[PDB]
C-alpha cells in the first residue's frame, strides 16, 4: 500500500496510497514537509529508465513501484 519516492538532493520518502488517490494528493504532504509543491515538479516512474507520468495518475496502480521527482526548470508561467 506504499510507493517509494526518490526526491531531489538524494532525498527519499515513503507515501501511503489510499484507494483512488491521485499522485498529486498522494505526495502532497511529503513534498510539503520538504518545502516543495507538486505543481512545481515533474514525476517519473522508474522501470528497469525514467518514464514520465502525470500528477493526475491514479496512484493505486503504482503501489510497490519506485518513483522519481525532479524540479521543473524555472521558466515563467501563464498562470
Amino acid at each position: 500500500n506504499t510507493i517509494r519516492v526518490f526526491l531531489p538532493n538524494s532525498q527519499r520518502t515513503v507515501v501511503n496510497v489510499r484507494n483512488g488517490m491521485s499522485l498529486h494528493d498522494c505526495l502532497m504532504k511529503a513534498l510539503k514537509v520538504r518545502g516543495l509543491q507538486p505543481e512545481c515538479c515533474a514525476v517519473y516512474r522508474l522501470q528497469d529508465e525514467k518514464k514520465p507520468i502525470g500528477w493526475n495518475t491514479d496512484a493505486a496502480w503504482l503501489i510497490g513501484e519506485e518513483l522519481q521527482v525532479e524540479f521543473l526548470d524555472h521558466v515563467p508561467l501563464t498562470t
